[PDB]
């Protein structure tokens, strides 16, 4: 009964398009915050980043001032949208396809004149995502708030602490804060500046989901393929092995960069290891290749070099009437088999060499490996910490 | 020609934006329903519940009083949206881009002010999901509902049981029940509280699609990769069906981590026992390596250990003139062969050691799977359930 | 000239807020008709029904009704949505994240005032869809329309005949008919009661595609893993081909698994088709390491079971000075030789076993084959329409 | 000041529901244009087609006349979307969930009444696509206009030529025109007859993508698959070659399903090549069979069937004291000896035959396969208008 | 107290839709400015670019100009959409589904009268997209701008440069500038002239991640397909090798062609490339078969071609009682020995011929691409540039 006329008294000549205040060439003051309830998404391909935030909008208001007394036992009031004034608040960096994701609510008013707008939003932004450190890396992103029509002449943000007290926990991001500036600026098209609030979120990756799936296949991959060395030459499965792993590996690389985004600003650390494994699995390929060429060979066909052969068995030792014609016929296959016996002597150290380089190249390569693997995972700084906490 | 009095007579001097009641100080009561026609979807990467249901809000209203002997026949009257007021209900944890799914529809109002108010909506939220125990799996998933702009002081929201007798079986899932709370919390924005009331869906999984797609290929799969051992070391095809069958376990873990969540809070279990599949087959390909090693081998060319050998054998054992130039040649072509028949000798030997090597990891990898399949797979809680039920 | 004086006339004093009629105790009725232009899509993963359709609804309002002797030449009348009064009817089970996807279009009337309004639409609706009998299927989708607000007392629904006199073939389904049904149901929400219109579309899918591009490669294959037996152990090549088709095999699941719903309610037929055939190659693998296990087999270093062997043989039966050091050494060779042949005697024999194996599982395997083909097509009861037309 | 007395004085009386005309009963006339200003995607799969095209609706209204010599300077004069009357024209035959994709833009007018509407759009449209030829393929898609509400006794629609002056080549797609036609129809709906529109727009598909990435590697493969027979069965890789081969026609088989619609009204023509492949290296397969089986065989376990072998034959060659014990042991090894060498000449007869069987039955599979791929391209009749384009 | 007055004078007599100007046969000036803030993203397959700009719109109105003498401390007004006239400034070529993505804002006003307009916007374009020089390409994109139903008799469009200072980089593009045109044209529509304004972005692609990913790995796929020819025949791998780098590339074709739009304008490099080495990779197929034919073969059988053989020969050569029958049974042993030497002889011969062979393929195929990438790689213009910049 006194709400109604309290309702028909406040509209009585009212106009939504006034910046209201007592003075007109005094500016407003309005206390904007942010609220944080949870980190819907990331995308890293696209680069973007989909939160669900509640804004906080704070301003007193002249005009819907009213006694307590007159009407009594009514403290607050409620307007909505297009009734009365609000600042046309939005975000500058979106990526929505509509732009305004705020589902615009009512407005709460008391005596004194102030007035709450509290807008939710599933809001989406467009940070720069780096990938320079994945998995061990932390991200960097800043969302953006601004007015568009109304300056510091006519408008003054000032900026309260936001709110992760009602944060959820993701499952695959850890918050730190999110600190928040302001500042004023000087775009290329107005005389008056703008001003600004930035809140700047840092997350950093949990890597137990990565490490499990991504990293211990890839070694155990590389080991496979240091397996292979060991494989001896008269087994005919020496290079199929190799040329499987090589497929398993294309598959792999196909996978992940499925899963990272086409930024050339840098090159990243899993594809440093990829391509170190690739090459390492190659070269392994090509040394297969020189073993069974040493292996299959005929001594009578060729010979063998000076040099070559002395250095390898040098480091190998230091690291390790008709009774005339029955004799004459007997006489001639004796020799035959003579023969054959020399020639196999010389295939057998033929083959000696061929193990010789095997197990040469075999340390050389685990070497390699274990160097490579060790100091790449070593490169990225958050490392330690990853390690510490996730598993 | 009442309806039409009827209808001029009631918005004679209204005002939407008004709480109606007779005491300005008096909190207004509302009772709020739930009612759930269908699961509509769920999705596990993205972390969304996708529902179909139907709001109950009744509350009375004061001034939509008329008496029906002046109009007669006339029970119940209807209003569109704007016309008459209603609470802002809505969703607190949404994810619809769009954040109100409710599609307006009329308020029904009879004689005694009674108003009710019944808007469908096909829902999204944001569940928190679990793959701990996965497919053997259970999920909670919270539905908070509430007003924005009203308070304790003036609303007051009351819980009535929920619905479920036009629930529609999904096929995907089984619903226990849908149990509600009420609870007043207390917000770091405003000084009055704000009540809410929650739902918690449970679900449970029917795992025979993901039982006859997923655990039996895998074990088939294992034991094909347990086959490879009873295969002589003659046929060359000992290690290509290792290394294809890890290409294709491969294969399956991509399979199995698109259709998953990358949740670092726990370990899956499903990976549990991929990880042990792909550890066991390792050492396969490492015990084949070693079995081909001793099977070729020249018995000239190096040496036995002993220690290792005598302990292989015990095991196995417990487990299981011209004349003279002629006679000069014939001599020399018979040591030959007796030489030859020597170096044979020690080959086999050399084979015997291979064969027995093959046995006895054969049963020791037969032991570990079987024991590790078991295990992993009695870990999971509801499986005793899951396994009366689906199948 | 009239029709202007006519518009002023007709909205002097109406409200759309009133049931049309002449007793405002009486019922009204409602003609509703449903007319099917199109079946855009089907989508069997999500349980959805996406079609094209235009209702029909038809009532007579008491007010717009004017006489055509003073307004000459005009004959019917057109109305916008918000200006007149019009059934909120919309469907029940909708998926479409808007809830009603009716174009509001006008209404048109004719002087005794009949009022007809044939809204179009693109709607989705939450089908039940089975797979039991995939892809010889046919399948029973049900749209359920009625008002929301309005109950018996209030409106009566009565039913026409529906409308495919303009329907277009789609390429992938075959339309029998769509048979509507009233009904009147007891909502736990409400006093009245509140009727329904129910319209059963069947559909039975065109198996062509799925016949040339699933089954006929399926039997190949199978074919072509029945034919490694005939392949002879000398070969090397005689595992690698089953491993090759088990990996095929395995693509070709992941293929239909994906294209299939994760329905556990039911086993489906082209999964125990599947199903058999693995196991079928499973064994086929295990009798190939049977038989190269006796093949390759040193006759020294064991023997022979009885029983096996002599039931084995029978089944195949039916079923198919100096002078004397010369001597001396003379002597030992030829003996050597001897034993030699006794030796490669016995290996004989065993090939011979091994090959006798192999022909008598091929023929049980050939057997098995045929019969579990045959039987798991038969099973199908819509099989032998199928193959008539669409063939 | 001109404009803003003409404005107000012509919404002086308005109402834009009435159809505007100087006699009630005589019918409107409606000039109907369309413009095509891109093709901007096709759709096999779901059968959908998207343009870009611009309306072009002329009508004159008798009550916006006003002379030009009261109001001076003043031509033209424009009308938002509710302020005056327009047809409701728009597409049957839509796909776009909203189902009215035109940007409602202004209106003018010129002072003899005339009225120009050119709305902007992009159109999604039911085709029916048909791939009985693909790739050399030629479609029709018919976009059909019409009014909803009105009829021939109330609206009269005439069709001017279209436009493709402005049209923007695809690179996908050729244009040949867009005919127009008038019908007028007779739906089970009503009494009055409906006119409406159609135009028949005419694509052809350019196969220089399609020719170059899926012809070419299909003629290469079947031309490896060819090679294999010439491989001498000595070397194992004769059969691993072909699995292979067909592993990889398996890949391309689901890559082109893929990007094919599930249209069983008529079977495609590269389905046709692909089954006349696979089905030509399966019996490639089963030939090779049958080649190792001959090649390997034991002369003393078996023989030889006549007419076969005769046949061959005919066939390849029209085509292309103690020294008595010392001379007893001497006397065994000779005739052991000679033995092996006769069996030794058996087993070449067989092997003899196994290469003659090769060559035949390549000769056979090169004729076959050159027959069928030259038959089912040729069969295309816009083969050659495609090949002398195109290429 | 003054805002108010003034909100209430303007708007006294105000209307819409008139255009604002002294004399009504003169025309409007309307300065047109684009900025540009980021590039959202460009998808080669559809043809589509994605952009984040702010358009920038100004005029003078001459009602809306008020003495600030009077009114005092108030210089800016502001003016939501439909209470005054904007001029309709839409997008020629969209694909958005909507068709105008600006987000209408307030305007802004000043004594004299001037009205800014600052729009943003998410705008998709229809660029033509060419990729005849992927990945090393420039690519231009054209923004048409321009009025919908005004024309240069009644309005006068001219343009301002851009603004590139706010411009974020993207990290997958480079950005030279946008150049702006404005031209008249004439429409087959109407009979005034239309005029439009033209912005052409200029990007060039940063080849850092398409060149370490793909073509790193192609040119060592080449290397390890080189690799073969050295493998000795007798190592039975010598063509599962090739096959299955033929099946990776295969693999990689896949990816390629999913990743790039099917435009038959213009052959692309990257299918030069493939094309290249698909058809190197089969000739190495052949070549390999050619060899093990030769290497296996029987001398007995067969004979030798004589031009042939003598060229090989060259080329490689510039390039590098009782005792009578002991008597008796001796003989026959020993012409035994010396026909199968002679024999062995003779397939020496044979080999070392495969072997020449194979060095002098291997030769030729390492010049052919090794001259065959190099030529294709210099073929793009860009490549200098593109090399100096991004690595
Ligand atoms: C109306 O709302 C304002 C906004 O909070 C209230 O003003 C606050 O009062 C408390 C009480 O001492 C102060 O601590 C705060 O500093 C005040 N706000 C600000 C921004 O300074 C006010 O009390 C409320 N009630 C009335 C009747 O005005
Ligand atoms: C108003 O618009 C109409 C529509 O075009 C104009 O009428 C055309 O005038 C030309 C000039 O001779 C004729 O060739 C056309 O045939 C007319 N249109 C039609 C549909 O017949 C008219 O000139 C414009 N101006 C005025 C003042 O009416
Ligand atoms: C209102 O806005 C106009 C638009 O800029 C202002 O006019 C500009 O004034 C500066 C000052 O000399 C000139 O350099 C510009 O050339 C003017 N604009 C144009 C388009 O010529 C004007 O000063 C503002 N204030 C008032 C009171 O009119
Ligand atoms: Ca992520
Ligand atoms: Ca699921
Ligand atoms: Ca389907
Ligand atoms: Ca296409
Ligand atoms: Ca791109």
């Amino acid at each position: 009964e006194f709400q109604r006329k309290l309702y028909k008294e406040l509209v009585k000549n009212y106009n939504p398009l006034e910046r209201p205040v007592a003075n007109d060439s005094q500016p407003l003051t309005v206390y904007f915050s942010l609220s944080l309830l949870q980190i819907m998404d990331v995308d890293e391909k696209n680069q973007v980043l989909t939160t669900n935030i509640w804004l906080q909008m704070s301003w007193t208001d002249h005009y819907l001032q009213w006694n307590v007394s007159e009407y009594p036992g009514v403290k607050t009031v409620r307007f909505p949208d297009g009734q009365i004034w609000k600042p046309d608040i939005l975000l500058y960096n979106s990526a929505d396809e509509r732009f305004d994701a705020t589902f615009h609510t009512n407005v709460l008013v008391n005596s004194s004149g102030h007035c709450q707008y509290l807008p939710p939003g599933i809001f989406k932004s467009s940070c720069y995502i780096d990938v320079r450190w994945f998995p061990f890396d932390v991200q960097h992103c800043k969302l953006k708030f601004g007015s568009w029509s109304y300056g510091g002449w006519s408008l003054d943000l000032q900026m309260q602490e936001a709110d992760i007290s009602g944060y959820i926990p993701n499952g695959e991001w850890d918050l730190v804060g999110i600190p928040g500036k302001r500042s004023e600026r000087f775009y290329e098209c107005c005389k008056e500046p703008y001003p600004d609030v930035t809140f700047t979120v840092t997350m950093r990756r949990r890597t137990l989901y990565y490490g499990l799936n991504l990293l211990i296949p890839c070694v155990l991959i590389s080991a496979l393929a240091l397996l292979v060395f060991l494989l001896p030459a008269d087994s005919g499965e020496k290079i199929s092995l190799g040329i499987t792993v090589l497929l398993s590996l294309t598959v792999f690389m196909l996978l992940v960069a499925e899963i990272m985004p086409a930024t050339s600003d840098s090159v990243p650390l899993i594809a440093q290891y990829f391509a170190s494994t690739m090459i390492i699995v190659g070269l392994s390929v090509v040394v297969t290749v020189i073993v069974l060429q040493y292996h299959h060979h005929d001594p009578d066909g060729g010979k063998m070099p000076k040099w070559t052969r002395v250095i390898l068995l040098n480091w190998c030792a230091w690291f390790l009437p008709d009774l005339a014609k029955i004799l004459e016929e007997v006489r001639y296959i004796a020799n035959r088999f003579r023969c054959q016996d020399e020639s196999e002597a010389v295939c057998s150290e033929w083959k000696f060499a061929a193990c010789v380089v095997d197990r040469l190249c075999l340390m050389a390569f685990s070497v390699f490996t274990i160097i490579c693997t060790i100091g790449i995972l070593m490169s990225a700084p958050n490392f330690v910490e990853a390690v510490s906490k996730d598993f």
